[PDB]
């Protein structure tokens, strides 16, 4: 770990590129999501080691649930597994999203109140059946995502330079770092590169 | 140059005027007058290539807290930019907090979209703008349809000069899906190739 002079208080993660990653390996589009679980756990372990206090993962949007059933079932399954795996570590977990929907996984309702697992060394938020319009209209201190603070640094995998409607209130001033590799090809150097960028701003 | 796909609506963040001035050995406030011609050049290129709508980030409410000599210069440059475009076929709209002593009175004529000449392109300017003012301006549908910037549509491509990779609270509703292109050069060092590069990037998305 570099001797950072500064870290972001709050990083947002956009774990994009799972379908492209799968197709490149000769898999079906829906098979990439299960390969995005261990990267999230590796990113959690780095954040705990270096002292990042809060991480928000973009799980899936309301628009994502319009995708074919086989893809929706796979990404929902992978999101559930991610939250459950992180609950075995020292994470204070919160899931934010539209629970008044058939598309919100019932397995994740338990985590819609921030829950401390183990030593609670990092706060981890997950956006699940999330939509920016749902978030803003829920209401500014009363937006649906009000428990999620301002983001310092947003890191997106899969090479697209856009927010895909992640938390428009919290991302107003965020520095944005884009990794061209797809999310399942996560490496520590992607996070370290983004943190060097952040402290150099 | 010829493009396969063009964005309907480009947003511009003309950042880096003070760094540009200090690099040229000038006083911090002297960069802003050198940001006007870059704006007119971009408009000219947009009219030529056929971009329908351009929104310029002029200045925020937070920017008004800068030293007076900087504020008078950047306000003056925004007014000059709007007046000049008024002479060249732009449909102009200025969005910002008019209920403030920091809203330039010379731009009150533009707070309802106005066609000049042939109205070849829709040009919007954010002046004395803040994201919080915008969203809170606002049933919950009638609210988001009634944000202060509601007459500014969704942005396809946002181009920012000065090398910072952030939105600085530009139009959070309209930038949710925008593709973002960052030019490392400061805004007064604008060249056509900066816009061409951003449009090659956009058509490849
Ligand atoms: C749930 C979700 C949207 C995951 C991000 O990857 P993706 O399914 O968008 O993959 P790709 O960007 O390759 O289509
Ligand atoms: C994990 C996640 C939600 C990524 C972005 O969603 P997307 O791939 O649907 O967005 P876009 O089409 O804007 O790239
Ligand atoms: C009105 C305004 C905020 C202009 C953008 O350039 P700047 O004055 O922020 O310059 P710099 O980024 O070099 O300080
Ligand atoms: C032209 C313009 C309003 C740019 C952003 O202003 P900034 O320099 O105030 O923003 P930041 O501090 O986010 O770089
Ligand atoms: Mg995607
Ligand atoms: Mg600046």
């Amino acid at each position: 770990t570099p001797k950072f002079k500064r870290l972001p208080g709050h990083i947002a993660i956009i774990p994009d590129g799972n379908r492209r990653w799968a197709l490149d390996r000769g898999l079906e589009k829906h098979e990439g999501y299960k390969h995005g679980i261990v990267p999230g756990l590796e990113l959690y372990d780095i954040c705990v080691k270096i002292g990042i206090g809060e991480v928000t993962f973009f799980g899936f949007t309301q628009d994502n649930t319009k995708r074919p059933q086989i893809q929706r079932k796979a990404f929902v399954d992978a999101c559930i597994k991610s939250v459950k795996e992180l609950s075995k570590h020292d994470a204070e977990l919160l899931v934010v999203g539209n629970t008044n929907s058939d598309m919100f996984p019932k397995e994740l309702l338990a985590y819609t109140k921030r829950t401390k697992f183990g030593k609670g060394k990092v706060r981890i938020n997950f956006l699940v059946n999330y939509g920016w319009y749902w978030d803003l209209t829920y209401a500014i201190e009363n937006i649906a995502s009000a428990e999620i603070p301002r983001i310092d640094l947003l890191i997106r995998w899969g090479g697209r330079r856009r927010l895909s409607g992640m938390l428009p209130v919290q991302t107003v001033y965020s520095d944005i770092y884009v990794v061209d590799e797809m999310w399942p090809d996560f490496k520590p150097e992607h996070l370290f590169n983004a943190l060097e960028f952040y402290q150099d701003q």
